[PDB]
């Protein structure tokens, strides 16, 4: 499986973890320059297939096109209490503070909309901001977002693109954790391509 020349492995064990997760789908974050789509990142989404399948039973029989159009499906996915991992490979290089500010803005907008942005969420976003502050994210580098639990976010990163040995940082906050996942799979998604791919992955899995 490859996305814009970036191959996503069928499985990944999250940094520091023992549980092997399976690729559900992958896509890109696209931004436009005067109507032209530019690919900035490739995004791969991983979870435990047997396990996540058992929380999404209600969606069996539905095709990819049907899941894609159903917002409750992605909500289930986001909310499902199983281990998840998102692997992001940079296609255009960015400053960590740029990548980090963009994600933070997305999350904050989501928390605001849900009316779930209080002091705790602010402090968690600070930790998230702190992670990317002095980092550079060149072409080919990789960020790992790992949700061992829906309220626990573990982050790591390698300039190399190689798999970190361990998680570098942990952010403990249910709302921010879930909103970040939503950046990818949610109403607040930056990547319709990833969502369509994950839908196509899960559809096939449920049959």
């Amino acid at each position: 499986v490859t996305v814009d020349g970036i191959e996503f492995p069928p499985t990944i064990t999250p940094p520091g973890s023992s549980k092997s997760l399976t690729l559900l789908g992958a896509g890109v974050r696209g931004i436009e320059i005067e109507t032209i789509q530019i690919k900035v990142t490739a995004i791969g989404v991983y979870a435990e297939p047997e396990v996540i399948a058992s929380h999404l039973q209600k969606w069996k029989g539905k095709s990819a096109s049907e899941l894609v159009e159903d917002d409750g499906f992605f909500k289930d996915l986001v909310q499902a209490p199983v281990e998840k991992l998102v692997k992001i490979t940079m296609i255009k290089g960015l400053k960590g503070s740029q990548y980090g500010g963009a994600v933070e803005e997305n999350i904050r907008d989501r928390l605001a909309a849900l009316d779930k942005y209080s002091e705790a969420e602010e402090e968690a976003l600070e930790e998230f901001r702190e992670f990317f502050k002095t980092k550079s994210l060149p072409k080919g580098s990789v960020i790992f977002f790992h949700w061992p639990s829906p309220s626990t976010l573990q982050i790591s990163f390698s300039t190399d693109g190689s798999l970190p040995e361990e998680a570098e940082a942990t952010v403990e906050n249910a709302n921010v954790a879930a909103a970040l996942l939503g950046v990818f799979l949610g109403e607040n998604s930056v990547s319709p391509s990833t969502k369509a791919s994950v839908a196509e992955g899960i559809s096939a899995l449920l049959m």
